[PDB]
C-alpha cells in the first residue's frame, strides 16, 4: 500500500529519459491480493508490462516482473538510459526482479555462450543495483511461453552476499577457460573489474 | 464418465456454515473432457474448478481448485465450507490440485520444510484418502499458477503402503522450531 | 530470412494442403509476443483443425520452431494417423529444425509413452523421426499445474555424425524397451517402426 502509492506517484508523474518519457498507460488487477499489471509507454509507443507483487510479508516477499517488451523498440530500449532509470526505480521498491531477456540479443547471445548471468549485459545492470543472486531461466517457448527470464535478488545478509560473490568469482573463472573469443572475454573482464570495487 | 453427477450436486448448492456454495458459469475446456466450474460463497465468486472428466485407459480424472477470491482467504481456508468442497471432490476425483498461495498457513509451513501431507491444506486432503503428495512452488514471475499441492489416491493397497512409508520418512527428515508439535499432532493419524 | 520463410508458409497454407480428410487451410493469423512469432489457425475442410504457433527465427540468437497444439477435440480420431497429419508434418519439416507437437488427444501415443516406448518410436514421434527429426523429448507436465505440457519436442541434427550417434542410442533404448515389456501387440508395432528405420 505504502509501496503501491509510490509506484503510482512515480509512474503517473512519468520517468524521464533521452528515449522518451515513460508513462503509465493503464493499471490492472492481477490473480492475487497485491498483484497488478502496469502497462508502460515510451514516448507514445507501448513499451512493456510490469507485473508487480507488493508483498504479503512473512509469507510472500515483493517482486517485479518486466516483460512484454515491444519488439519494435528493442533496439531503442536495451542498453539505454530509459532501461537504467527503469531498473533504478524498481531497485528502490523490490528485492526480487525477473526480467524477460528474449528481445535482448546481446544478453541472449552471451548467455548462450556461457557467460554468468550476473556478468551478461542485463544481469550486470542488476548487479550494479545490488541484486547479487542470479538465476537464468531458459525454458522453450513451444513448451511454455514466457520462460526466458533472468531472476535476480538482493542478499538477505552480509553472509549470503559474500557467498553470492564467491560463487560469481568461480563462475567467472570457469567462463575464462571455456571462452573461445577474446572480444567476449574482454567485455566480461571489464564487467567483473567494475564489481571488484 | 459423469458430469451430470457433478452438475446435479453443484447447482442446488453445497451446505456449509459459511454460506452456500453454488455454480455461476460453466464452459468447455481445451480438451473434450475438460470444463471450468465457477463457484460462489453467497453472492461472491469463490473459486474456480477446472475438472477433467477422464479418458480412462489414457488419462485419469483430476480437478484443479484455483482462482480463489482474496477477500475470502481468512474465511474459507480453515473453514467447513473448505472441507465440504474437498469432501465432495474426494468422491469424484482420484487426483486433486489446490493452489495454496492465498492460504497463509499452508504457505508458511511448506516454506518451513513441512511435508505437503502434513501441512494445513494437505492434511485436509490426507483425511479424505489422498496419500500421494507433490508440492509445486514455481515463482509467479516465471509462470502463474505454480504454487499448488498435487494429491493422489493410491491406485492399490500396496501403493498406499509405499506412500505411507514415504510420509513417515518425510516426517522424520523434518524433526531433524516450535510448530514441530503441530506437525507431531497431525501425524498422529 | 524470417520473411522468405513467412511468405512460403502463407503461400502453401493459403493454397491449402490436400488430404483425403479434406483441404488444410490457414484461416487466421495473429502476431504473438515476439516479432517473428505468430498463431496460424488452421481449418480442415470447414471445421477448425488446430493452431500452429510459428517462430520464424532471429538467427543466430533464436532458431525457428513450430508448435502444433489445440487439436479440435472432435477431430482427434480423424486427424492422428491420417494422410492429413503426415502431409502437415512433412510441410513443417521443410521449414523448421525444431518441432513441438501436443500429443494429449492422441491416445495411441499417450498409451505408448506411458508404457515406456521411446518418444521417437511412438506413433507421433516415429512420424517425426521419418522426416529427419532425431533429438526427442517427451514432456509430461500435469495439466492441473500448467496447461500445455504434454508435448513431444524434436529437433533435426546439426551433422550426419551426431545423427548416426543418436540413432545408435535409439537402438539401445529400443532393445531395452523390447525386453522390459509384456503386451506383444505393442512390441510388434514398435518393432515394425524400428525395422523400418533401416
Ligand atoms: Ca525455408
Ligand atoms: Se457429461
Ligand atoms: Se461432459
Amino acid at each position: 500500500m505504502v509501496k503501491y502509492e509510490e509506484l503510482l506517484k512515480t509512474l503517473e508523474n512519468g520517468i524521464n529519459s533521452e528515449e522518451g518519457e515513460i508513462r503509465l498507460v493503464r493499471k490492472s488487477q492481477g490473480r492475487f491480493k497485491e498483484e497488478f499489471n502496469f502497462d508502460l509507454s515510451l514516448g507514445s509507443k507501448p513499451l512493456l508490462t510490469l507485473k508487480v507483487f507488493l508483498g504479503r510479508k512473512p509469507y510472500w516477499q515483493p517482486w517485479v516482473e518486466v516483460f512484454g517488451v515491444n519488439p519494435n523498440l528493442r533496439n531503442v530500449f536495451f542498453g539505454s538510459e530509459a532501461e537504467r532509470k527503469l531498473y533504478e526505480f524498481l531497485s528502490e521498491h523490490f528485492g526480487r526482479i525477473f526480467v524477460e531477456y528474449f528481445e535482448d540479443k546481446e544478453t541472449t547471445y552471451e548467455l548462450q555462450k556461457g557467460v554468468p548471468p550476473a556478468l551478461s549485459r542485463l544481469g550486470f545492470e542488476l548487479l550494479k543495483l545490488g541484486y547479487t543472486y542470479f538465476r537464468d531461466w531458459f525454458i522453450p517457448e513451444g513448451l511454455m511461453e514466457g520462460g526466458h527470464k533472468i531472476q535476480a535478488e538482493k542478499p538477505k545478509t552480509e553472509e549470503a552476499k559474500k557467498r553470492h560473490l564467491e560463487n560469481l568469482k568461480k563462475e567467472f573463472e570457469e567462463f575464462i577457460g571455456k571462452c573461445e573469443d577474446e572480444g567476449l572475454i574482454k567485455k566480461v573482464k571489464e564487467r567483473y573489474n567494475f564489481l571488484e570495487h
